């Protein structure tokens, strides 16, 4: 009898949906109003020129500078599909094309060992954009589901988590007394955890980063990611960078980790900064999550570490390459390494050399080591 899991997805790792009731838009061609809620993301009909610009003033998010907080654009409402369930987390578009498989592989796999989804198998999905201070409904559904599964599946759950889905559940985690995780967690697997920020943070609030999406223009898109509090949540940080590492380099200026608040001047996003001291003390740099851990951290893939713009900050910078799986650049991975001496439950290293940051979610080598975890030697 293998313990229950549930999985912890990371930004864009989940679907988002909307229903619109809108007072204006921003050209003829936006709806003001939908029937039902609609996916919007992943949903690849409106990410197409035209439309583009009705997908961002609906996934954008508003900053308030009096509340501190964001909210919705008017007439705009977001909800998170599948709490509980599986399918909104193993596959980012609902016509399961492979472009948006992301848990997918996992989830076979699992049941394929004997789990069902929906019972001793379950996803948390929450809403990516924010940071997890805005998401506290999330961790109480979190806690109640973990509850659930300990009392019907009889034993403690593994939490299994990936990219920043490791930072909302080592948030978790410390917020919850010893005596919970010692009674109700089993063990915490993290897979690419951006325990330190990720350096291409940057390049996405400067410029914006359009690989996700090549066919938007990266200065359009740069308006949704800048409004994502989650983007300046994961700014370099000093327990993991040297306050000296230059991540922007232009012709007459450099921005350090020292900098953020020229940065965001410089950048023409005031916003940003207030987010980045809104979120930057939400996860305690070193306290451990106080459950058995076992970190899996990807190598050898080359990893955005630092940009020059030869101008600044409207056209797209020359990139520079450090280590990493592709996105978390290995210094931001290896904050583990500190909590094996601060915690008594034990804190496991594994590299996984030349495996890519969501590509490790489906890898048989990942699955091998997540066999073992759940079902034994
Ligand atoms: C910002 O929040 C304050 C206090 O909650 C509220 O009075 C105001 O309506 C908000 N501003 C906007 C633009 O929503
Ligand atoms: C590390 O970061 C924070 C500022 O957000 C501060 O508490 C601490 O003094 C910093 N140390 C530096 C810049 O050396
Ligand atoms: C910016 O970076 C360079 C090193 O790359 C340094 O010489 C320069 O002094 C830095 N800017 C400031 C204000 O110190
Ligand atoms: C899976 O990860 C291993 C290391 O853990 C890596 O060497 C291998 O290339 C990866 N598989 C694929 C298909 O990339």
């Amino acid at each position: 009898r293998h313990p229950p899991v549930v999985l912890v997805p990371g930004d864009l790792g989940n679907q988002l949906e909307a229903k619109l009731d809108k007072p204006t838009v921003v050209h003829y061609l936006c709806s003001k109003k939908t029937e039902s809620y609609f996916t919007i993301w992943l949903n690849l009909e409106l990410l197409l020129p035209v439309i583009i610009d009705c997908w961002i003033d609906n996934i954008r998010l508003v900053y308030n500078k009096t509340s501190r907080a964001t909210q919705f654009p008017d007439g705009v409402d977001v909800r998170v599909p599948g709490f509980g369930k599986t399918f909104s987390l193993e596959f980012l578009d609902p016509s399961k094309s492979s472009v948006g498989s992301y848990f997918h592989t996992m989830v076979e796999s699992l049941v394929g060992w004997g789990y069902t989804r929906g019972e001793d198998v379950r996803g948390a999905p929450y809403d990516w954009r924010r940071a997890p201070n805005e998401n506290g409904p999330y961790f109480l559904a979190l806690r109640e589901m973990i509850e659930e599964m300990y009392q019907l599946y009889g034993g403690p759950v593994v939490l299994v988590a990936h990219a920043m889905g490791n930072m909302y559940t080592l948030y978790f985690l410390q917020r919850q007394p010893q005596a919970w995780k010692d009674k109700y967690i089993r063990a915490f697997v993290s897979l690419g955890a951006p325990w330190g920020g990720v350096a291409k943070t940057l390049r996405v609030l400067a410029s914006g980063d359009n690989n996700r999406i090549p066919v938007i223009g990266p200065l359009k898109i740069r308006e949704q990611q800048r409004s994502a509090v989650s983007t300046s949540w994961l700014l370099p940080y000093n327990y993991t960078w040297s306050p000296e590492k230059v991540f922007v380099q232009t012709p007459t200026i450099n921005y350090t980790l020292r900098d953020y608040r020229k940065f965001f001047q410089d950048i023409g996003f005031e916003d940003g900064w207030l987010m980045r001291q809104d979120t930057e003390g939400l996860v305690e740099a070193t306290m451990p999550p106080g459950v058995q851990l076992h970190c899996l951290y990807g190598t050898g893939v080359p990893t955005p570490d630092s940009f020059y713009y030869e101008s600044f900050p409207d056209r797209d910078p020359k990139i520079c390459f450090g280590d990493g799986d592709g996105t978390v650049n290995l210094k931001s991975a290896l904050q583990c390494q500190a909590w094996q001496s601060r915690q008594e439950h034990q804190v496991l290293l594994q590299e996984l050399p030349g495996s890519e940051h969501i590509e490790m979610l489906a890898n048989a080598t990942t699955l091998a080591y997540l066999k073992r975890v759940l079902l034994g030697p």
